[PDB]
């Protein structure tokens, strides 16, 4: 297999797909760029520790992420050469051109590929411009403008341009914010630059919606990989690109799922790293900014906790005190004194019905 390319085809599908280095759900069991593990978390950890050749409990290297996407690349290709639609295209192309189709196969798989009859054919007739424009015109192009317009101009050129300057596009703005004392970290003055750039206070509940759609691990800390492939999955290449995405993030969370999401995402980005609750404090500071038009009894809440708690608060409190707003009335009448509410809560509708 060393004799068959590969190399920028793992960085071009990095940057286009992403690289996640833990199991998840596509919406099926996935891990890497898109590597497919079964048809229970169980079969599926099952398959990707005997496809290593460790015990990984679902979590991976990047070099293991590597090895599972080039058996999808042979794979790709093997599946690309037995498609009579596709083939022909495939062995005209040079090795960037090819990498470039596999990418749109990865996509959309070879049925996908093979309806852009027209375009494949101005590809095979080396007619680049024409295709280009094309393509460009497809609902491929709608629903993912940023990989489209960058594999379209693959085809364009025959050159990586497009991956090789969207990273020094995101190279040159992170030079900004790293760290003086850490290269390979934004510190806490660049993280405050960041967010003067984007005018906006570092507590405020905009720079938490922001950290929520980087997928941000910690408040205070920000690496160059959050930022890398924050800044790439979002579709930008600088601050007033993501400034004006703003609007769209806000719209999302309207809708209750989004809004969950982003509510039990709060609690482990608040949490210090090496504990497994979060700090009274500090929940009180990000309930203000997550409850604030949201809790009737937020106030009191706060009081009840400072005067009769005194302690970290677990991730399922956190969670269920969501459910418990939406669904408890003004005077507290439908609480469910034996309806298997944390005992926290209990507690507290006890302290806060006789305050009404
Ligand atoms: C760490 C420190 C000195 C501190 O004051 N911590 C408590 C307050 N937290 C914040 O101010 C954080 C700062 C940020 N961390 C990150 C990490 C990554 C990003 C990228 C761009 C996604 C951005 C930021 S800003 N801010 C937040 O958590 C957002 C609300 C704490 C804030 C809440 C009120 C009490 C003080």
């Amino acid at each position: 297999l060393y004799f068959q390319n590969a190399m920028n085809i793992f960085e071009m599908l990095r940057i286009d797909e992403g690289l996640r280095l833990k199991i998840y759900k596509d919406t099926y069991y996935t891990i890497g760029i898109g590597h497919l593990l079964t048809k229970s978390l169980n079969a599926a950890k099952s398959e990707l520790d005997k496809a290593i050749g460790r015990n990984t409990n679902g979590v991976i290297t990047k070099d293991e992420a590597e090895k599972l996407f080039n058996q999808d690349v042979d794979a790709a290709v093997r599946g690309i050469l037995r498609n009579a639609k596709l083939k022909p295209v495939y062995d005209s192309l040079d090795a960037v051109r090819r990498a470039a189709l596999i990418n749109m196969v990865f996509q959309m798989g070879e049925t996908g590929v093979a309806g852009f009859t027209n375009s494949l054919r101005m590809l095979q007739q080396k007619r680049w411009a024409e295709a280009a424009v094309n393509l460009a015109k497809s609902r491929w192009y709608n629903q993912t403008p940023n990989r489209t317009k960058r594999v379209i101009t693959t085809f364009a050129t025959g050159t990586w341009d497009a991956y090789k300057n969207l990273r020094k596009k995101l190279e040159q703005l992170y030079n900004r914010y790293k760290d003086p004392q850490d290269e390979n970290k934004i510190g806490i003055d660049g993280i405050q630059q960041f967010c003067d750039d984007l005018a906006l206070d570092p507590a405020s509940i905009s720079v938490l919606i922001i950290a929520w759609k980087f997928r941000a691990a910690t408040q205070c800390e920000f690496s160059k990989q959050e930022f890398m492939d924050g800044m790439t999955e979002l579709g930008c290449d600088s601050i007033e690109k993501l400034k004006a995405q703003i609007p769209k993030m806000e719209q999302e969370l309207k809708e209750p799922g989004r809004f969950k999401d982003f509510y039990q995402f709060t609690f482990n980005f608040a949490k210090n790293p090496g504990q497994k609750g979060l700090d009274l404090e500090m929940a009180i500071a990000y309930w203000n900014l997550v409850l604030n038009g949201r809790f009737k009894f937020l106030d009191l809440w706060n009081k009840f906790l400072l005067e009769h708690h005194k302690r970290s608060i677990p991730k399922d409190t956190w969670n269920l005190l969501l459910d418990f707003s939406t669904m408890i009335a003004d005077d507290m009448s439908n609480y469910d004194e034996e309806g298997a509410w944390p005992v926290l809560i209990d507690d507290f509708v006890e302290f806060a019905r006789p305050q009404i």
